[PDB]
């Protein structure tokens, strides 16, 4: 089959389909099988059907980013097993992703969803990807980070979410990224880490954690990260009491290089790394809930552990 209009067909390095930057409001009929690379990026397109790309067999890269994609068939990707990169990212429209859009793409190992304005990740949409090792998820409308979500990623190095709506982080959530070397997590909405969370992160090299809402950190959260370098708490706010301690003896104790810890509470402290700070600081307690020692018994019970000290 020749080359379709407003198209350039050729075969080096590999059999590729260009039609960027065109006025296609939608996918070119006419496109050879034989295409191993389909560059639809800077267009129009709107919708995706079942019907389109199942022909080239052959297909190892898909760009379509840049569009005005709102709705991709759950059958569009069906016969691709040879797909190894699929750009989809800019794509503001596209809120929502059909769980069952990437199933038996095995040989995909990079996968662009950033500024699509994902709102949720679907039960199973990253199922069987075992060979990813890219994942963008960046700049989405992501408000929640369910367990298992990338369990079958295990060869994921590179996994980007921040620029999210996240409120939190479950105990599972990342369970499976074995081989995860940088995770990006910033400016997002964390204000609590399961303490076995990173249980299966001890490959992670970067942490990204800035700007976020985190007041504390666990004792037995930063433990699995054995192979961390990188660490980033900027902007968050942080409470430099009893209940930082467990994390300034990490930081006390890391080699790798990490930004700053600034206080928030108490105002004492206001300001300062806890990096620097001495074990003396971290007694007493600063205000939490209601703002204010005349507390009651019963009152300092919606305060930490070590908060209740007497
Ligand atoms: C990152 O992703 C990797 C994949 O991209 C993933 O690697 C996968 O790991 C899983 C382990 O859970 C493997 O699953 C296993 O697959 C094998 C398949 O058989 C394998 O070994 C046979 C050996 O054949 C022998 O006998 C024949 C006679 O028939 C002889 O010729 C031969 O020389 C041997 O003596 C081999 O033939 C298989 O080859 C496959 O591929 C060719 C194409 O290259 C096909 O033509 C062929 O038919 C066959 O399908 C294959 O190597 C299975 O038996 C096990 O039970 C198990 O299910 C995946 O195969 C493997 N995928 C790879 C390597 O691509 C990594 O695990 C992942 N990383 C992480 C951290 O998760
Ligand atoms: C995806 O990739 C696979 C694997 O690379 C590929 O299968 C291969 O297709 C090519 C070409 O289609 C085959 O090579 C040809 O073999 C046929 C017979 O098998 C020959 O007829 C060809 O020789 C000439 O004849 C043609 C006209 O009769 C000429 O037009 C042509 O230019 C040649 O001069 C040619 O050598 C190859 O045998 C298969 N199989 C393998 C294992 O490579 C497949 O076509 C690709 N595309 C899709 C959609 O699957
Ligand atoms: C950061 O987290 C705090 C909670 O620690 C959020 O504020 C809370 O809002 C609830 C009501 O939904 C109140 O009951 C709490 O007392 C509030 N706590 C504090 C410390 O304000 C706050 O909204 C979060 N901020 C962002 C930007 O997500
Ligand atoms: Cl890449
Ligand atoms: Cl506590």
């Amino acid at each position: 089959s020749p080359c379709p209009g407003a198209c350039v067909c050729y075969n080096e390095p590999k059999v590729t389909t260009s039609c960027p930057q065109q006025g296609l409001q939608a996918v070119p009929t006419g496109i050879p099988a034989s295409s191993q690379r389909i560059f639809l990026h800077g267009n129009r397109i709107s919708h995706v059907p079942a019907a389109s790309f199942q022909s080239c067999r052959n297909l190892t890269i898909l760009w379509l980013h840049s569009n005005a994609l709102a709705r991709i068939d759950a059958a569009a990707f069906t016969g691709l097993t040879l797909l190894e990169q699929l750009d989809l990212s800019d794509n503001a429209q596209l809120h929502v992703v059909d769980p069952t859009t990437f199933h038996g793409l095995g040989h995909l190992h990079t996968l662009h969803l950033d500024r699509c304005g994902l709102r949720e990740l679907g039960p199973g949409l990253f199922r069987g990807l075992a060979a990813l090792q890219y994942l963008y998820l960046q700049d989405n409308n992501l408000q929640a980070l369910p367990d298992n979500t990338f369990r079958d990623l295990g060869n994921l190095t590179h996994l980007f979410l921040h620029g999210n709506r996240i409120p939190s982080v479950p105990e599972h959530a990342f369970r499976g990224l074995h081989s995860l070397d940088r995770l990006l997590l910033h400016q997002n909405h964390v204000a609590r880490v399961h303490p076995h969370a990173f249980r299966d992160l001890g490959r992670l090299m970067t942490l990204y954690l800035f700007a976020n809402n985190l007041s504390m950190l666990p004792a037995e959260v930063l433990m699995p990260l054995r192979s961390l370098q990188y660490l980033r708490l900027n902007d968050n706010p942080w409470v430099c009491d009893c209940r930082a301690r467990p994390l300034w003896a990490w930081l006390q104790k890391f080699r790798g290089s990490s930004s700053e810890v600034p206080c928030n509470l108490p105002q004492r402290l206001a300001d300062r790394d806890l990096k620097r700070l001495a074990a003396s600081d971290l007694e007493g307690c600063a205000v939490a809930s209601g703002p204010f020692s005349q507390l009651t018994d019963e009152e300092l019970l919606s305060l930490p552990k070590c908060c209740q000290a007497a």
